[PDB]
């Protein structure tokens, strides 16, 4: 039953797709546990809740258009567990700005190897859509996480980190 | 280290909404599965995809404000694997339509069980709480599928299938 | 045919809404019966017309919410007669007012016995929609008619029922 | 206790016209049925819903004005029991279509021995007031309700009962 | 000379809604004391200042609904003393943010304790009067205090707490 | 740890604003307690519930005014207990307004004895804030209340004091 629609489609690119959504799931859940670990009351970052719930919605955004990519090209997407967040709870706003440039560096690896896998079997429109919609925004993605890293290095504990939560609820 | 918010918040209640939480992420999972079934080419029924993106994405908030709720009351929020989809395809809009009376029937007795649990500890803001933020909907959105159920055996595959699609994506 | 809605609502409960639909029906009735009587030319107070005339919309809005609501949770709308009103005429506007004062209690309490019903079966959905939708406005329309009644006792009769039509009309 | 209103108005045109409100109130009723059933789950045609409403709401507004002509032209209003409706479910769109003709042909049959009785007291007003705000008005309805059943002929069951539904609910 | 409004309302009900007026004024002067202190020339913490005079404010507001409420009822507003605060002084922005929680606190307990005087009478109106218009505001109010002290604490004395005021004045 | 604001302030003019804020908020009670007396089902005056509601902001006002001039001279507020009202319920609204000339004439007494001890340590910008922004107000208030006194007899009770009543509400 080969799609209709397939064309220079190999089944290694859509397995890999399939992969790489599992892959964008579980980080957007472990943006939304960092989002809600900074409204407990005994953390009480709003700027930081914030940051990192349009993270875990960016993320969401990234899977769906995997999924509305596997179907334009005649692949069948096949949905995985989504695995809960390495921790319940993620310190200081510096350390969870340090998990998240972690997870996008982890995000990105998988990406290039996917990218890599689609060039392999000369899916050039594949390769384009990852470069376009993937590649540059996560290299903008760790950029910004790295700013963010030095500038709470920068401001210290206390109220260095209180006034970058300012910052990021800006 | 209980929470200073912490009062007449008993812990089978803080459990039971964590389990109310996996739940509902449960149910985004399969709407969202739902949707992007129905964007397949062999498939091809937008109005379903909007409807099931939209129940998804309506299941996703709901389980946010349950992570807001267990904050505001010094719960803490544990997160669980969230397991994927019982199935990979969907049959028919009817088909899926039958799944998901019987998913939002299986919320809704995980809900009012939670609220018994509220009840039985005194927990009157919590079973506000779950009356005015989730019962009422539950109630409503059983009622709505319902009602395409029987729209949907009244029109029959097809052609009735597609107008039916029109009416979904209208 | 058990509905495939049903879902947590018991038989009594069903019949209980029932019951109120017709009680709703006959205030309806009794307040459009009082409307009319003070359209009369022997009587001609049109503020008191204009303020039974809408407590009778009012309670087929209330009659036709209950109506909808059986329909949500699966439970199906038996109608019976509507019974002719106790009386013909209505007396002054105090006579009415005060008739209407025990017309309200009475369906307070039939509400307030539903709601013991609906309590009785863990029915949580049924009693927030009575509280929020029912026994709220039976309150505060008990309470303004009490006041309409301790205001016509201090005009007296004449001139002074005269002037609190004109205050029920503006 | 004649009133000072009255002249030319037969004590037969006013029990009449007591009779006809009775009857209004009746068709009010059967319709407000209707309107419920068709919310039904396993009915699911919110079309017909509306259409058996407003023509509820019609009815309602028809018997109010002739509760308001009674008192103009110096008559009492005297109101009987509402029987409730006939039947508690209606069938398909096309068998409550049928049972509206009939319903309307039964109402007009009434006004035009109404309109009898008022022209045999040479009661020329009430005969116009009958002519001009009921008899015009009935034959239109029949006229729709009749091009609405050919329709549902037309269309057939299933989707063409769907489809028309459409037509009501636009 | 039991109220014409009085229905399903028991004395022990009425008794508990003079006892949490009284409460709801005591918080209302506690917080008036902290907003003056916070305007001291050597304390001059505007920003505190003017969130406590908003939270005193607030409690008048929820006092004065209690006798509303208790008037609805047919219940008799019965005032005693408001007794001075706990203190004349509230130390430093973090002090005074302490005291308030526990204040909150103690409002909600009594709140709690009265919805069980009125679900231990059946009272459905009252207890979700409460619900509504009591309890949820209590939830709240007691996270977003929680919230202040943590950053308090964060922030640390001097500059941090002047920072902190700032954020409480815009 | 005298004030650095303070100059020409004498300890006696300090307390002496301490006793007037005490007066101003039992003031502020008292017109509280009337406001809620007239919103009784059994007395039902909702004008006159306006005009003490205002009155009674009003005083609040006062005071608050009063702790802010305390602040801003270098005094200490010193809070005391509010003293619960004279009486429970306050009569006719003919009563009422005579209790409120007495308690204005007491406040203004007391606003004039306190102007005294001002004068009398020479604390010239004192005495003019008392002046203008305590005396002129109690003048005009003493008046308007008179004038309502003498309107209320003029119109008599019953009717009469409905239709002032409808003028306080205006
Ligand atoms: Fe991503
Ligand atoms: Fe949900
Ligand atoms: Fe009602
Ligand atoms: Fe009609
Ligand atoms: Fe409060
Ligand atoms: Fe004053």
């Amino acid at each position: 039953m080969e799609s209709q629609c397939r064309q220079n489609y190999h089944q290694e690119s859509e397995a890999g797709i399939n992969r790489q959504i599992n892959m964008e799931l579980y980080a957007c859940y472990t943006y939304q546990s960092m989002a809600y670990y900074f409204d407990r009351d005994d953390v009480a970052l709003p700027g930081f809740s914030k940051f990192f719930k349009n993270s875990s919605d960016e993320e969401r955004e990234h899977a769906e258009k995997l999924m509305k990519y596997q179907n334009k090209r005649g692949g069948r997407v096949v949905l995985q567990d989504i695995k809960k967040p390495d921790r319940d709870e993620w310190g200081t706003g510096l350390d969870a700005m340090q998990v998240a440039l972690q997870l996008e560096k982890t995000v990105n690896q998988s990406l290039l190897d996917l990218h890599k896998v689609a060039g392999s079997h000369q899916d050039a429109q594949m390769c384009d859509f990852l470069e376009t919609h993937y590649l540059e925004e996560q290299v903008n993605a760790i950029k910004e996480i790295s700013d963010h890293i030095t500038q709470l290095k920068r401001v210290g504990s206390g109220l260095g980190e209180y006034e970058y939560d300012r910052r990021l609820d800006s």
